[PDB]
């Protein structure tokens, strides 16, 4: 029983079938991979992680995501205990799912890809958890999944700012492991 | 004089001797004795060290973080269009025993350190490694590749220095083999 979907780290040298579209709901996120996905990770501006289907090869989901730091104010009530003043944390900048294949589940899909991608972050180099900006048509989703919002106040863009400390991601995972 | 091993400090293991550990800079000193098994079992950094094999003490630190800077620091410095927020590596502290010093052994720390750069750069991209660098270790990290940002060093009499991690990827594949 083969696997129907695909989890890749995307190679820039690479478009697979409805990337030059990728019509995902969010225009921003949509101009991004249709125009900007490749040379971002070129420049190592960001990594990706791809949602392939196995069969057809079409980019089903996109996540990109850096290396951020935090000062201690924006998260002091979720990181408990003495915490150093800078807090580094891996950022999760965009996660798409192609409307053709929303409402279908593949948005945690590549959340916890993203979270087994992180774990492995953790190792190399410690960090905090994962931040995120929010689109309010995505905040019940981060927050279905753990992400506990910092404020309501959006910057930029209607994104508000939510926060997921590691410990949650590494109990999450070994969880969904241990099972099967 | 001792065999070295090259170690991932890891909070569990007792080092002989950490408690003093006397290397030069009395502020890395006291982090080293009473801070940083805390610190890395709270996740606040990781530690690359070199450990004598023959006696277990520990010969050098090295702990760094990850670190963001804005893309007004290392204007002039990285080449073309970068975003906002820069997502760098910070090395924090990076100190060699007195007993251990003068043999060369903070710079075969900082290849190590550089050799897990390359390893974290191949998960999570960074652009280079940041750090604040003393005087008195100016010209040694200047001489490494690093360049001076500003000649400000409002930290803590530290000047900022950053080093882009095209150079270090350049650097680490300079050594060949003749297979």
């Amino acid at each position: 029983t083969l696997p129907i979907v695909l989890s890749c780290n995307y190679q820039s040298d690479i478009t697979y079938p409805g990337q030059k579209q990728f019509d995902c709901g969010n225009p921003v996120i949509d101009k991004f991979v249709r125009a900007s996905l490749k040379k971002s990770v070129r420049n190592s501006d960001c990594a990706a992680k791809a949602l392939i289907d196995r069969q057809s090869g079409e980019l089903i989901g996109i996540c990109t995501f850096t290396a951020y730091s935090l000062e201690k104010q924006r998260v002091s009530g979720v990181l408990q205990g003495s915490q150093p003043s800078e807090i580094g944390v891996v950022r999760l900048v965009m996660l798409g799912v192609a409307r053709k294949y929303q409402k279908r589940g593949f948005d945690q899909d590549l959340l916890c890809d993203f979270f087994e991608h992180v774990k492995i972050i953790h190792q190399a180099l410690p960090i905090k958890g994962v931040y995120l900006d929010a689109d309010p048509a995505a905040i019940n989703f981060y927050a279905r999944l753990g992400f506990v919002q910092l404020s309501a106040t959006p910057n930029a863009f209607g994104a508000v700012p939510m926060f997921l400390a590691i410990q949650h991601i590494l109990a999450a995972l070994e969880h969904h492991h241990h099972h099967h």
